[PDB]
């Protein structure tokens, strides 16, 4: 049929998608700025489509409910036909690959530890062997699933603690995790992706840091409904942008070029 | 060969695929050891196929001739139907993705610089600004194509030099590039992927070093002929092995430091 506007599901997650300063008098795609906003424009240019950025309604990345088997978040939007493509920091995982298509990765990451500066913690092993400093992850994402599924002793130990910690150590958004680290006087550490960790490390008041090596190694991919015709072109577009150095340029632009914690 | 036996094309490249000690009295798959030999075993178990490891006939990764437009190397073997799958440190690139299928990446890497210890070079920029120290890359691989295509000033400058350098600065195998660094008294530097650079840096005679950051960021993938029925299962197997931590285990195993260099 005739060309239709492509519905892009994404998520309000800095610096991937953020509200522009004058958003209150702006409409459509103009309300937003960020790494994934720039990336969406580049993909659309290369693939020759018009698009509408839509923030995922439940504000989640995507998990499948164990009982109802229903997918939420951006994955749900794709699975249930509410969106045509997801352009966001969406982790390529086994369970998601079974239900949606992913491009080759546009960005690499690993789960990492965020602490308030001066917290006596250097590693996951350190966290697991003490009880004074609480720690948790984002809900409905690939990091929580990592711990839940791990058969590695240290990560299994951390999961056993986290899953039953009171009050809850899990947060609904990254911003909530960041606030908890910053306000807890060193008594909360946050488990999140190195990409987000490194970004926050560059934001005022410069009181957090990434500590230790990454716990794993993986990638974000652009997602489409399983068997979507858009998938092949989008995948080539990612590889082309990668090889032109444009992904490197976008990362530097949004993470470091206007970092607030110095040069 | 036997029916239902998958023909695996691969390449002799340490520590991905190497000849075992006493291999001349060994037979079939038992002749070889290495990261990709182990990976092939795990992939085949997860997908339920028997397989035959074969070393690519021309010893090349794969490039398309500009005039004939014939593909050589492991890419050629998939393209012309001589192999069913490639399991090797084969870089996922735009031009290859157009002609073969790739799994999501099983290993990350970037182009990097290898010098003989003490060589006064700290970066690609340094290399481009001088003429005393020659430098080159592997023939018929993604590193050579990277420089050939780059619009980035420094890399553009390096390509202009390398393409006309005499005697040739290009080598047929990584081993020869390494030997050339070692024997050239600091007058040759070698551009190669960070994975191989780091392996060599830990091996005797401990006389080479990686300098500077990686020049790019990419991934190795398992490749199959376009539209091969093996593709989907192999891709899910890579993601499963990734999430179980088995790829990390294999990396630690074959990049294991016995302390040939220092403590
Ligand atoms: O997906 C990746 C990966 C690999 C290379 C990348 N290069 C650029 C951007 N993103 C990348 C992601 N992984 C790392 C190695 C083990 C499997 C996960
Ligand atoms: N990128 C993750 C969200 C962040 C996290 O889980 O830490 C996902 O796709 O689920
Ligand atoms: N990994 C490369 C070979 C090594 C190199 O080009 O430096 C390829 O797949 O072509
Ligand atoms: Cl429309
Ligand atoms: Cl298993
Ligand atoms: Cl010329």
């Amino acid at each position: 049929g005739a060309n239709k506007t492509v519905v892009v599901t994404t998520i309000l997650e800095s610096p991937y998608v953020m509200m522009k300063k004058n958003h209150e008098m702006l409409e459509g795609n103009e309300r937003y700025e960020g790494y994934c906003v720039d990336l969406a424009a580049e993909i659309a240019k290369h693939c020759g489509f018009k698009y509408k950025l839509t923030i995922v309604g439940d504000g989640k990345y995507g998990a499948r409910d164990a009982d109802t088997k229903i997918w939420n978040g951006m994955v749900g939007e794709l699975v249930y036909g509410k969106a045509d493509i997801a352009i966001a920091p969406l982790t390529i995982t086994y369970v998601r690959e079974e239900v949606i298509d992913f491009s080759k990765p546009f960005m690499s990451l690993g789960i990492s530890i965020m602490i308030k500066k001066g917290t006596p913690i250097e590693s996951a092993e350190d966290l697991s062997k003490q009880t004074e400093i609480a720690y948790g992850t984002l809900d409905s994402g690939s990091t929580k699933e990592f711990f839940r599924r791990s058969k590695i002793a240290v990560f299994d130990k951390m999961w056993t603690y986290m899953r039953s910690a009171e009050p809850s150590v899990f947060v609904r958004t990254t911003a909530e995790g960041v606030a908890r680290v910053r306000k807890s006087k060193g008594k909360y550490a946050y488990l999140l992706e190195s990409t987000m960790n490194e970004y926050i490390e560059q934001r005022k008041p410069c009181d957090t840091m990434k500590v230790g090596g990454n716990l794993d190694s993986k990638g974000y991919g652009i997602a489409t409904p399983k068997g979507s015709s858009l998938g092949n072109a989008v995948n080539l577009a990612v590889l082309k942008l990668s090889e032109q150095g444009l992904l490197d340029k976008l990362k530097n632009k949004w993470w470091y070029d206007k970092g607030e914690c110095g040069s």
